């Protein structure tokens, strides 16, 4: 009967959506886990797709009527392993975890019993809240509440991966599983020390590539399947495809276990309900245009973009944690200028500048981030390059400055007396801000942005 | 060069059309499908995909949140006003990924591992989330991490075994207990689940998954009359994107604050970035949802329920408990001298798809007894009463080609039946095509919504 | 050096034993767990055994100078098996556990995983501790903190164990391990229904004798050993031996299960250090007495001399549980009689008789127990027959007429107003206390009891 | 009828003879032993056996323990001035049944299921009752029910690695980190273990098995100024019957009342009836551990240990850490080119008996590259310091010949040749070993 469009159906949340598609437009999105999917994408996820239940897998459904459903799902998984250049005979993939955190937390539930040990990056570090996290008072992470966690931490003083007492506490600790891969950590990863430490205990060894997935594909980065036996990864970093999940694995036994069962039991009936094939057909989408020319490319110029940026931001003389990067990411210590990167945060956001405060090693309180996380894969996207990089880091800079500016100036010293302060109408760098913004805009303006 | 899906993937785009038309000239009977409205689709497939916006409303771990967070307040107020809450009362998470998370986050926020809980049996109607064990593996992940015993229906009545629940509760020893089912034709005593409950100390949750559109329209009773939590999905009844919802009381039960530890179980303790997207479709449901045409569509919806009920009696079908006061019914097939399986797989052939279903007193979960059908979808396309009692007469059909097929069929393995009818020299073809031919006629003078 | 007797290195331990040893004398324990052990057993439990470390197991020891330790071992693993008429190639035995509570910890730890399902009979119907006990609120046994236990009950009036609601609730609960056998429980067991039951969930069966060792030995009662898996025991007790315990087990495997390696393992290195190889030797001296035809008559003693005072308690009108006994106990609803255990017990304890108080099936509160529990054996080991089991009925009687007096005396229904009353010097009753006690002593001081 | 033992049985007699001949003869040096004296074997060997406690004095199930709790009440105030303790400070519970189960109820008192807890590690010279894992099972109860990790020796100083343990337990976050060993040769940094366990919330427990009598006597550091918990066997140094005690605080510790957590874990959480038998000569044991006599008993055994270790040194051995501040000490076999299992099995037949120990450095965890020493049973019987240097000679003798037996052979062959040309040379270290113990009384009924 009536079937309006969204604008005539609910004008409040068109509303919505038009103001934050105005807000993507004009803004440097530099939130190194966001990026911009296309509208292929988001028409296959805006489809007839999401009224399907297919509990099982192809062919091993739970309900009729899955025939079309199947087909994509089978040409999904045959997209995710061309993308990453697998011989299936060696790995299998599961299309069908909903986000990053639950497809890591069904490969847990395949191959770990109930308080089993695992070991991933310290979340101060750079790593993961799925990968387990506790403090002093509560086990935060679901991870670390139905699993035992130990954390691995960086060398404070290089910011890499401290490999050598990796090695000593993984043969003490004894985890049965290991996990590599992070949320903010800027270097690629020594798999195959990984892979000599976890043999000296034993454990199954896992990648989380959510960050990396699209570097990996463009063999921009080292490749984890030719040393680990099990890849996570979400779909809608690097990737640039819709929000979802993946876990692939081998086929052969590890440490004598079928990980294919393990996992696709885990997943299903162990863990979710019903796919969403909505999501798989975006996904679907996404493994296409991961094989294309283009999208090497484009991982090679948000690398390339991620050094302007770097190399621009030293010249400001920022500090960036491990020197550097090799991927995506920078993570700039914000300490030596005096400041913490909520502040920073919040202005640079009132500028159009949208990044995250993030901790940095030697943080005294996780309450306290000691720095910022800046990523070139939104901005890459939208067709910024090197120079444009280089005024990114420029307007960036300009923002700190005026961060300080406005600190010296808040009588109370919660963030919170930050906030009011620099949202009040009579804040007195409006000016500074709006002048900022203005070239932030400008600038951002300049470039398309993909989607409907 | 931002192609649209026909450019940019041909073969996607293919796919997605041979599933529009597959719903078009289906009859969609599986009680846990809908068909979502144009709007929902739009919000879905929009730019609210690309924000990542971890913590709450204002209370973010990243910049740039202003619309994010408008969007996710309104949502809020819309889920509570959807079903008539009062705010100082009742608290809501609109984050959870799809039913099975936003179970598992309750669980997670009140019990600690290997704690007792008891929800409706598997075979007896029940849903995986709330335990399942068989006698060699723990099967669910709520099983592996929790310690589930099940309660059942009484076989003769088809009802909850409401006096049996009060005893095995008392010996278990459950510091949860979970009403609400897959396959339950009738509506809960809340009351009585209550005083169970208290019975016992125990948290009392609602999943309301298959039926909230029934409870948000006032057309069954309200769970929030009695118990603690409810989740649900935003699929199915509500007629919604996938995803799920928590709501929850906000004077504290048992002395724990629910909307802290519900809150902080969603994020950070088991989900990431909330999917946006999919709360800007729940929003444009929640809307819909309080709306008269919504009331008027679930009062239609157990109206053809009921028509369909009736008509598979008058064809001598016997239904779990009787009949039905919601949604669904359940065929118990076993007087009809066929299983679930067999009759899912004619009758799919014939476009009418639906699902097998345990139904109680079976020797064998391998063997599901009964199927399981549903109104909602077809009722969302404009269906009526006498179009139900027409379905329930292509059923009827197509039960009968099961019975012949399995006549034919030497091992009366279910492979073999399988093997046998997907054979292209099959013998009874003719009878499925003919059906086949009855059923997309029904279906085809009907609309569907979407994009 | 001057390696003195006790009498002069430590006068005040020296004439607490003498105070004690005069305390059992002129007393009638009744208390249904006790003995009086030999003077055999004191001899090899008071022996340079102590001396000796001897972790491990004969011929497979951590340490040297066994030879002898693993002489005695050997002896008393084919003594245990002789003296419940086991074929050693079909059972086998741990002699190590140090009590009844560790053995069957030993035994979980053995077959079980953390947090498995475990039945036993609950401790408010004459169950223990060490099988399972939990209130609303904690969990008090260890058994309970490590495994999930479901108590299974008596019937409210029979006083049996209610066999068909245990069928009912075990296929319901799905434990892995079923335990039979009480503290306070007065029938024999049904041992063909628990196998039933136990295989209608795939269960392992176990038995505590505990209490009933000594009857089962001399073939008094029926042999668990035809229908059960594993039993334990206390060797102390029925026994009649030093405080230890023992673990036996089928030697084929169960359920997939090598008991044998499981169950030594789980006892050392799992749960215990050095076995205390002075107990080992008065366990190997009880069981050698244990085999022979005067403790087979003691036995048959120990059961008639509980009917006998079954009996005369039924002629002055108490009711028991289960209206009888068919083993060393009997247990007394004191509910129509109009008085609790707790005034019964604590008077008759005034007098030199000591039981102890006891739930009864029925009873509303915890805090009051309904009963009382007396037992046969101790007083059976000094030397009493029939009718001093007859008197021992009077003079418990009398001890309960005088506990119904004081109760009707005190206003209080509080239990310490009663205590007070009949602590008080003017405790009208004191001359019916003093004459009760008076022929308590009486009869008692007329027998030996053994010892060193 | 209740003949005496000879009587009664007189094959158990018989083995009971043949052991206390064997003990006599014997050069008893493993550092776990001791011979407990007359009046503690006569209070176990008694009629204390038969009563049933269950509770705590004043506090039990059932009546007819006046005598009991008078003897309870009087061990708990010897046990507290034995090691110098203020009874408003200090708390002790004398019902373990033995070490492993003192320890196991601290752990069921303090910590939930799964709860972390480190100690040293087995292979350095910790105990099992404190966590084992291999890469296969989990070997200890205390690894089943709990989440172990442990810490570890410097290799190359024979000592704690209190730095690593620092950064371990940053990382590991244990509920309880335990101090203690069965095979470590010197005294303890409880200051160090403070402000580890301080780091990371922690709480602190001593395992005094081996030293308890060193630390009675002063001669070692005193746990208690540092620590919340202290367990005990009362065999060992202590030199009592076999049985456990637990110390505790009686100011709360991390807010935990430790007093009745570990009262209620022992009973009714873990164990039935106390031993009271037990009890008994343990408050014999610890009246004698508050004498002159013991102390000087103490810094004899420390005296014998250090004679021993030096002229060990003489003859050029390796000692694990370079000695000892203790009762035992820790040869490194490796560089004489043979291992700890070969060694002990001679040695035992020359009427020497130790037992073979891991060292720090192993390859295989199957063959111990050492052997562990201790003087307190042999001190007890009234051995010197020339005497614990005669028997060093003596070991350095079976030793040579352990090496002779195995140059005879080419693996536990050397099991089969062994039960033989070099009888006539075992036989001839027999004689001497035999003629130094026999010089001696043992104490004992
Ligand atoms: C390595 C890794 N694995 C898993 C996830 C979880 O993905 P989800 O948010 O879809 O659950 C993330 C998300 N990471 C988000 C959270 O901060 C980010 O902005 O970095 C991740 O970085
Ligand atoms: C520190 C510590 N804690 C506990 C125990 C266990 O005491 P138990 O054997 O009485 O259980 C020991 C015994 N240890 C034995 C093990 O070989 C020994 O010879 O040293 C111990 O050394
Ligand atoms: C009562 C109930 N609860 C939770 C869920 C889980 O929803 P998800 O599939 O989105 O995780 C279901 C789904 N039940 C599937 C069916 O009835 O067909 C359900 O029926």
């Amino acid at each position: 009967f009536l079937d309006y469009g969204l604008s005539e159906a609910d004008p409040d949340v068109h509303a919505i959506i038009n103001k934050e598609k105005d807000r993507q437009f004009r803004s440097l999105e530099l939130i190194a886990s966001e990026n911009f999917t296309s509208k292929a994408v988001m028409e296959a996820v805006g489809s007839c797709l999401t009224n399907k239940y297919s509990e099982g897998l192809p062919g091993k459904r739970y309900y009729g009527g899955n025939e079309h459903i199947d087909e994509l799902e089978i040409l999904c998984q045959q997209r995710a392993l061309a993308a990453f250049h697998l011989d299936g005979d060696k790995w299998g993939v599961n299309v069908q975890p909903l986000s990053g955190s639950p497809a890591n937390f069904a490969v847990y539930t395949a191959i770990l019993k109930p308080h089993d040990r695992i070991m991933g990056l310290d979340l101060p570090h750079g790593g993961h809240l799925s990968h387990g996290f506790m403090t002093a008072k509560r086990r935060v992470s679901g991870t670390s509440i139905y699993f035992e966690s130990m954390p691995y931490r960086l060398d404070e003083s290089t910011g890499v991966i401290d490999y050598d007492m990796l090695e000593k506490t993984a043969a003490l600790f004894r985890p049965k599983l290991i996990i590599a891969g992070a949320s903010a950590y800027p270097r690629d990863i020594d798999y195959a020390r990984f892979r000599k430490i976890a043999d000296s205990v034993g454990a199954f060894l896992m990648m989380d590539m959510a960050h990396v997935s699209g570097l990996i594909a463009a063999s921009v980065l080292a490749d984890p399947f030719e040393f680990v036996d099990i890849v996570t990864t979400t779909t809608h970093k690097s990737l640039r495809g819709p929000r979802g999940g993946m876990i692939f694995f081998k086929k052969d036994a590890v440490h004598g276990v079928d990980l294919e069962s393990a996992i696709n039991n885990a997943v299903f009936p162990g863990l979710q309900g019903g796919p969403h094939n909505h999501t798989i057909g975006g996904l679907a989408v996404c493994l296409k245009y991961a094989q294309s020319p283009d999208f090497k490319n484009y991982q090679n110029q948000v690398v390339a973009n991620c050094r302007a940026l770097a190399n621009r931001l030293v010249e400001h003389e920022y500090k960036l944690v491990s020197g550097g990067s090799d991927n995506h990411l920078v993570l700039v210590d914000l300490r030596p200028s005096g400041i913490d990167g909520a502040r920073v945060e919040k202005i640079l956001d009132m500028a159009s500048i949208t990044l995250n405060k993030n901790s940095v090693p030697g943080d005294k309180s996780a309450l306290v981030p000691g720095g910022i996380r800046i990523g070139s894969p939104a901005m890459t996207t939208r067709g910024l390059g090197e120079k444009e990089f280089e005024l990114i880091a420029d307007l960036i800079h300009e923002g700190v400055r005026i961060s300080l500016e406005a600190k010296s100036l808040v009588s109370g010293t919660k963030v919170q007396d930050f906030l009011n302060f620099v949202l009040a109408p009579e804040f007195p760098l409006g000016d500074k801000v709006s002048n900022l913004r203005r070239k932030v805009e400008a600038l951002a303006t300049q470039y398309p942005i993909p989607g409907v």
